[PDB]
């Protein structure tokens, strides 16, 4: 899509050359922001084929708060395999913080229920926030949260959300990340009887890996196509009762997929 | 400043009529970002006179990590008076989280020292972050953090920083907030022997109060003037050893101050 391709081009034109944790070099920029009016269509990249299966399962998995990959495995979703230990545990990553942020006094805070309580009883609140950046638990996590913190906003009967992504691989991760949060907004909006507003993506270290340059130029040579439409075939009794089959993408006609390998 | 006036105009043209904490109505937008190349001069608004005295004392106070207002009072800084209790305590706000974030196991994490350690040993890290959004301690704070978290970035020998502000009164608080963080970047850069890069400001609920409309129109009618230059007269042995007198602003020639009252 337009916003995405503009960012890719920006990284190419303005990015500075610098490596990553003892590894592949990158071109990076710091601080960028894109806005997607969800009423204009579901923001699933069209300049390359993207699959939503893993994205949907991962989101349902996050919402359940259990950080063991068992559920992902039961559905043959392997995106977290390289980070899980022999027992399938990842430590207190995303889901754990979203649903059970541990306090110093022994309590566990359900931020998702909190946000829903706020959207229902105090929609104009300026602190409808969910943070996964639990400083005291970073060392126990298989990896530090990338999509670290998001905030909701309501105006004119529409639900908007802004995500702060501290680090972003523009080619591989960004499309996935945008789709994931767009889905969450639709789900939250359905549960609150609200229309969807804007999804605002804000990035920190936004980069392109040196070995994805040809892939980037190829995708930039393609014209974005009309965005698909997200359909939720059922209204669950709560944000925790959604099922994989409840989602359907309509009118998605992307260009062919583009493979982008990674170093180890 | 150009960026600041543009945001102010944006709120006026695109803002939605939204009410706030049972009180004064506002015009608000959600999600915006501004960039200040600190190499172009210190970002202290010139379309209205702004005083840095309280801003400097508050930052030094944040860095010391003590949340009692005693130090502020010793220097006749009264900006936190309305939120402090009879003993002058504010609960675990900003400073406490920056310097002693409590973990579930009883430890207290010094995020400022952590960040300095990162800038010195691993400047390319994509997780040089400080967060004041401690979910488990929000209820104990006099007020929920507004400038909720920030991230540093290093490229070409320059230090940049991006702040996420969840809520922002564009007229009264923003100028203060921008100056505060710009000062922090200068201090951090001096300690790490780096040049100053960009300060990126990202906002959540960005608004203008209905009773500040005349004041806004007045400031918008004024032409911004060349930005001043920040001078640090001494290089302390550490980020915690700065003193009020170490700072000096050169070439600040602003338009007259504009008073903006608040309801109670
Ligand atoms: O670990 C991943 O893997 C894939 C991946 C795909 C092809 C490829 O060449 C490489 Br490298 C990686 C991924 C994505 C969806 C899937 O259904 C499967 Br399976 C795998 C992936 C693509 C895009 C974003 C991803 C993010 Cl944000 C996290 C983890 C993965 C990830
Ligand atoms: O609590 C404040 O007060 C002042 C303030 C000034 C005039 C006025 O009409 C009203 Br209302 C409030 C402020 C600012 C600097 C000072 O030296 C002193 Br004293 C007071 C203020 C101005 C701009 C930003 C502020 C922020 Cl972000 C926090 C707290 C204050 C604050
Ligand atoms: O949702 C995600 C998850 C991971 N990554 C990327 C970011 C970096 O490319 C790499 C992680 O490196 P660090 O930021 O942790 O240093 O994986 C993303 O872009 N988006
Ligand atoms: O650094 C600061 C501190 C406070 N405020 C403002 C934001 C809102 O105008 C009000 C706080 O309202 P809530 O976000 O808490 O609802 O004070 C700022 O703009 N900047
Ligand atoms: O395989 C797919 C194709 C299009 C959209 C989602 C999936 Br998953």
């Amino acid at each position: 899509m337009k916003q995405y391709l503009e960012l890719m081009q920006k990284v190419l034109d303005e990015g500075t050359q610098k490596n990553d944790r003892t590894g592949t070099g990158t071109l990076s920029i710091f601080g960028h922001q894109m806005r997607f009016n969800l009423q204009d269509g579901f923001p699933l990249v069209t300049t390359k084929r993207c699959h939503l299966r893993s994205i949907i399962h991962e989101l349902l998995w996050f919402l359940q708060g259990d950080t063991n990959i068992a559920y992902l495995h039961e559905n043959n979703v392997t995106i977290w395999d390289e980070w899980a230990d022999e027992n399938g545990d990842l430590g207190p990553v995303y889901g754990k913080q979203w649903r059970a942020w541990p306090t110093p006094d022994g309590r566990h805070i359900d931020q998702i229920t909190t946000v829903l309580n706020q959207l229902k009883n105090d929609p104009d609140s300026r602190r409808i926030i969910v943070s996964a950046w639990n400083v005291g638990e970073l060392d126990k996590m298989a990896l530090a949260p990338c999509h670290a913190f998001f905030q909701f906003y309501v105006a004119d009967g529409k639900l908007s959300c802004q995500l702060y992504q501290r680090s972003c691989d523009v080619f591989l991760g960004l499309p996935f990340n945008i789709a994931s949060y767009a889905l969450l907004v639709h789900m939250m909006a359905q549960q609150c009887d609200l229309e969807v507003g804007d999804f605002v993506w804000t990035g920190g270290d936004t980069h392109l890996y040196s070995n994805h340059m040809d892939q980037t130029h190829l995708q930039l040579s393609r014209e974005p196509r009309p965005l698909p439409k997200l359909i939720i075939k059922r209204k669950p009794e709560s944000i925790f009762d959604y099922r994989f089959e409840d989602f359907e993408i309509e009118g998605y006609d992307p260009h062919p997929g583009i493979k982008a390998p990674v170093a180890i």
